[PDB]
């Protein structure tokens, strides 16, 4: 199959490190540089080898014909409310981005309030994060380029949709929080900075600041209200309590789900925002996590972890803040992660549950913390929901693996609080009766139950003879819940495959104690239970090795990427998307060195010792059997990607190509696309979007030999 040949890369045999006594070479190091004529060149000469392999077989087209078609579907956010006008975001079905739309009641005529599709050609230019003023009459909005995560923040007057002049630039990781006076808002922003600030450098990122900036003023004249110049790497993000009385600055450093908990009563200032607010230290340490909910006077509301792994509500009085005076409101749930929590209609709180790995979603009173009412949904997530504290109505939209989903209504003031389908879109060409989502429990290596999901055509016969798609992620305390996906669906319809979620460890879905069950020490327990998800799929019948293709992308890419290493024989197929690859330098590009939280850090000896053990850059090993090797493996980037730079996929595809790939055994393929204009994912156009589908699953065909099926 293989009629192409690998680039010629050079290996620097003299980038040698020690690491603790360990010395690792690092013959690739030289593609850490992004703009050097010899990356250029990698780059492109590895493409040139990847899109004939891609585009060779007529199945991408067939695919990317059927996504096309399939993915054209309307799709809607949930209605939101700000001052006295209704916002909501609408794609007609394919344009690049979403549209803004604005209406000035739920029955009045919509009209379009922000296109960003008009900003690019290409639809490379995306929202990234807006605010709307208290009285909904100013709007904040930022915009990225090409997919990278700086941002440029714009202005608007909301009535007429008037563009004004006030530009903030050097925005990256930044919260938008307005005074209630609407003379300013609150946002991050870092200092200036030795070359390109454009998402193509790896440059790391540290310094973030608190600014407010004044609205009519030039960027220059914002106030620093907050700094950390000892401590580089804490970011503090600023919030305005709902009554507009108190800014509260959450401090982060890292990636647990902890901060510290600042507040600020703006009554107190000496003469307005004029420099560093008088800070009070409320909470002084990252033990634990504090999500305002709401307050009452001095009576604040927080969602904590705070010796709660599975979250609980509870009121800290800025009267009498000492922890053993604290009242728990909503006690933690045994086994239920709470999610999330919004207070609306003054004295309502919406609290979204996860239940082994589906959403419920419930009101309950503030002022004492008693369950009013359960709104009923099917097996799901819930994925968007608007309702502040002063709105007297809720909306909030439910996704499954098999329909678009529904945005429901609920009007607060009814007494029954009864709530009502709002939209629904159904996408013709797929019916949701044909197939079926089953959850399983299988026992990871140490006997733990790891919850997968999988989704299959009915009636299918479990011989193994079905191509099959594993995701996972498996860290960050981030939960993998069911979602919408026509591009997984196609592969079900039209490429016969079943399709499977495993919640590994590492990831949110049984609280903190997950989440600390598959980081540092424990990372291992990631992958352990990864493989054991493909072990139950082969022993139930449901695949085969051959016909296995395992994804993940960003710390899932290294959760593939590890897995082909270490059970090659496991796997027929691997997709890593923007990958973690280089466990010993993430730490030092971009914003890399807020994930020691989950990995620890190579400078470390007891972490050295963890990470050099599953780092993918540095377990390519050829198959000791004869019979074995590498499965076929495509590697995914792109140029602008600044939250994982793409010279960890670089140096990994130079490595697999040249340990594995000259093997005369080794006949799968291992290749990288390196897109442009495009970077770790967020705000992709449509048009990439569906390219990318279709790559993946003509890689997938052309690999294990998959016919299309009408």
């Amino acid at each position: 199959m293989l009629s192409f040949q690998y680039p010629d890369v050079y290996r620097d045999e003299t980038a040698i490190q020690d690491y603790h006594g360990h010395k690792v070479c690092d013959p690739y190091a030289w593609l850490e540089d992004p703009d050097s004529e010899q990356t250029k060149a990698f780059v492109e000469a590895q493409n040139k080898i990847t899109v004939p392999f891609l585009e060779q077989c007529p199945i991408r087209g067939l695919y990317k014909e059927r996504m096309t078609e399939l993915y054209d579907y309307p799709k809607y956010s949930c209605h939101f409310k700000k001052g006295k006008r209704y916002f909501y975001f609408y794609n007609t079905g394919l344009q690049n981005q979403r549209v803004l739309y604005v209406q000035d009641s739920l029955e009045g005529e919509a009209r379009v309030f922000l296109d960003p599709n008009i900003l690019s050609d290409d639809g490379t230019v995306a929202l990234r994060g807006y605010a709307f003023s208290e009285d909904g009459e100013y709007f904040a909005y930022g915009l990225s380029a090409s997919g990278s995560d700086w941002v440029t923040i714009k202005f608007m007057k909301v009535d007429g949709a008037k563009e004004l002049p006030d530009v903030l630039e050097r925005v990256k990781f930044s919260c938008m929080a307005w005074t209630h006076d609407g003379k300013g808002m609150f946002y991050n922003a870092y200092p200036q900075q030795d070359g390109k600030s454009d998402g193509t450098e790896t440059s790391t990122n540290l310094h973030q600041k608190l600014y407010y900036h004044v609205l009519g003023t030039d960027q220059s004249e914002d106030i620093l209200c907050a700094e950390f110049p000892d401590e580089p790497k804490w970011m503090g993000g600023a919030e305005l309590s709902d009554d507009g009385r108190y800014v509260l600055l959450s401090i982060r450093e890292g990636c647990d789900p902890v901060n510290r908990l600042w507040y600020c009563d703006l009554q107190q200032e000496s003469n307005g925002i004029t420099g560093i607010l008088k800070w009070v230290k409320l909470i002084d340490n990252f033990e634990g996590e504090y999500d305002y909910v709401t307050n009452e006077g001095t009576v604040f509301t927080f969602k904590t972890n705070r010796h709660s792994p599975n979250y609980r509500l509870i009121n800290i009085d800025f009267t009498d803040p000492e922890e053993s005076k604290w009242k728990v409101l909503v006690p933690e749930h045994e086994k239920d992660v709470l999610e999330w929590v919004a207070c609306v209609r003054s004295n309502f709180l919406v609290l979204c549950y996860l239940h082994d790995v589906k959403n419920t979603l419930q009101l309950h009173d503030l002022a004492t913390g008693a369950l009013l009412k359960i709104f009923p949904l099917e097996v799901g997530s819930v994925v968007g929901y608007s309702g502040q504290k002063k709105d007297t109505e809720i909306f909030y939209q439910f996704t499954s693996f098999l329909s678009p989903g529904i945005i429901y209504h609920c009007d607060l003031t009814k007494e029954e609080l009864e709530p009502r389908v709002f939209r629904e879109v159904t996408v013709k060409g797929i019916d949701a009766s044909d197939y079926q989502t089953v959850q399983i429990f299988y026992p990871s290596k140490d006997g733990t139950k790891i919850p997968m999901f999988i989704v299959h055509k009915k009636g299918i016969k479990l011989d193994g003879s079905h191509p099959a798609f594993l995701y996972g992620f498996g860290g960050f305390n981030i939960s993998i819940t069911p979602n919408y996906s026509v591009s997984r669906l196609i592969f079900v319809r039209h490429m016969g495959g079943v399709l499977a979620v495993a919640n590994i460890r590492g990831g949110g879905e049984y609280g903190e104690t997950w989440h600390k069950g598959g980081i540092l020490a424990n990372k291992q327990n990631c992958f352990d239970d990864f493989q054991c998800a493909a072990e139950y799929l082969i022993k139930e019948g449901y695949t085969s090795p051959k016909r296995l293709t395992i994804n993940g992308g960003s710390n899932g890419g290294l959760l593939v990427a590890t897995c082909a290493n270490q059970r090659p024989d496991l796997f027929g197929c691997v997709i890593a998307q923007v990958g973690v690859m280089d466990m010993l330098k993430f730490h030092k590009y971009t914003i890399g060195h807020a994930w020691t939280t989950d990995y620890g850090c190579s400078d470390s000896k007891q972490h050295f010792e963890w990470l050099i053990k599953y780092s993918p850059l540095h377990n390519v090993k050829l198959p000791e059997a004869d019979d074995i090797q590498y499965p076929s493996m495509l590697l995914l980037t792109a140029d602008h990607d600044d939250r994982v730079v793409p010279l960890h996929s670089l140096k990994f595809i130079a490595t697999l190509q040249y340990i594995v790939g000259r093997s005369r055994k080794q006949n799968n393929p291992l290749l990288i696309h390196v897109d442009t204009k495009a970077g770790h994912g967020a705000g992709k156009p449509t048009a990439k979007v569906i390219e990318e589908v279709s790559d993946m699953f003509a890689f997938i065909a052309r690999c294990l030999n998959i016919d299309w099926i009408p």
